[PDB]
């Protein structure tokens, strides 16, 4: 039974606020209080970081570059602070992270490039700590 046991996708259910507050799709930073909870999550069980992997590269895929940005941060305090199982499986799936890094599209009508551009440089910092 390779997937995460039942039993971490419930208490992963129990965690989503958690989650969904620290990448909220909008421009208010994530509290920092949020990193080190993360964190404890990945330490949980294999189970719950895989749970957490799912959740955090659908969001990274998914979100405009505001959520794409808390994600990438929250990726790299992992690097730092997450369970070896959860790097593990982050290095795994490192496509996600170039895309991350090539992350590109139109100006907006106020900031111009600056949110890519944000975005990319989180994802090469990312991407520096990972791959090295």
């Amino acid at each position: 039974a390779a997937a995460p046991p039942l039993r971490d996708r419930l208490s992963f259910l129990h965690r989503l606020p958690i989650l969904l507050k620290g990448t909220s799709d909008d421009d208010v930073p994530c509290p920092g209080y949020l990193f080190e909870e993360i964190a404890k999550i990945s330490h949980e069980s294999p189970g719950s970081s895989q749970c957490l992997l799912e959740y955090l590269l659908s969001r990274l895929h998914s979100s405009s570059g505001h959520g794409k940005l808390k994600v990438l941060k929250i990726l790299l305090y992992l690097c730092s602070h997450g369970s070896s199982f959860f790097l593990l499986i982050l290095k795994r799936n490192s496509a996600f992270i170039q895309e991350a890094a090539a992350f590109a599209g139109p100006p907006d009508p106020l900031h111009g490039n600056s949110l890519y551009q944000k975005v990319r440089a989180a994802a090469q910092d990312l991407g520096s700590t990972l791959f090295s």
